[PDB]
RNA sequence: CCAUGUAACAGCAGUUGAACAUGGGUCAGUCGGUCCUGAGAGAUGGGCGAGCGCCGUUCGAAGGGACGGGCGAUGGCCUC
């Protein structure tokens, strides 16, 4: 089944190297995360299958503050875009160092090196991988 | 000059160059200039000259500076 799109998907715009399906899947847990609760049938103690973003006849009087142990919609989205904001802001930080050809006298250009210098997923992976294999590791003993 | 890089020029050639291109390099109280006048040049006074000017350089009321004393220095209020 995926032996066919292994080699394809690398020609054209350059969604290869396997971070394509990463990114697609990481995001969609956070973006269907808000479609679940209209679709989701399961209760467990309060109805569910109508949605709880907005359950004004439900409660009300109403407690908006209501119990994020299950469905933390709500809050969840509140401190997230906080880390997208300072990450973001975090990823424009460089060092530019001046640049020029050797050869003509004119423009200069700068060469960037980045406050993370190091792609995410070399560093990110490296940490994620010893944290797999420390629990694997644990669970089979 | 230094480093790096590389058709015309280096009366052959060049992978080389005092060539071409890019970019660097010369740090002073103590080494010089700066100060002195030397042969000399040249203002002012004066004279000459139609005139721009030039002759003259010692041939004119050419000192502007001195510790010391009083009015007033009073200023710090009088040490200097």
């Amino acid at each position: 089944i995926v032996l066919l799109l292994d080699e394809l998907l690398q020609k054209g715009y350059g969604l290869g190297s396997g971070i394509s399906l990463f990114i697609a899947t990481n995001i969609c847990e956070t973006i269907v995360w808000k479609a679940f609760s209209p679709t989701t049938v399961n209760t467990g103690r309060g109805m569910e299958f109508e949605g709880a973003i907005i359950a004004l006849f439900h409660l009300l009087a109403l407690r908006e503050a209501f119990y994020r142990q299950n469905l933390p919609n709500l809050m969840n989205l509140i401190a997230t875009i906080f880390v997208f904001a300072v990450v973001i802001y975090f990823q424009g930080f460089r060092v530019d160092l001046p640049i020029k050809s050797a050869r003509y006298r004119g423009q200069y250009n700068t060469y960037p090196i980045k406050l993370f210098y190091t792609s995410n997923i070399p560093i990110i992976l490296q940490s994620a991988l010893v944290s797999n294999l420390y629990v694997i590791s644990q669970m089979l003993s």
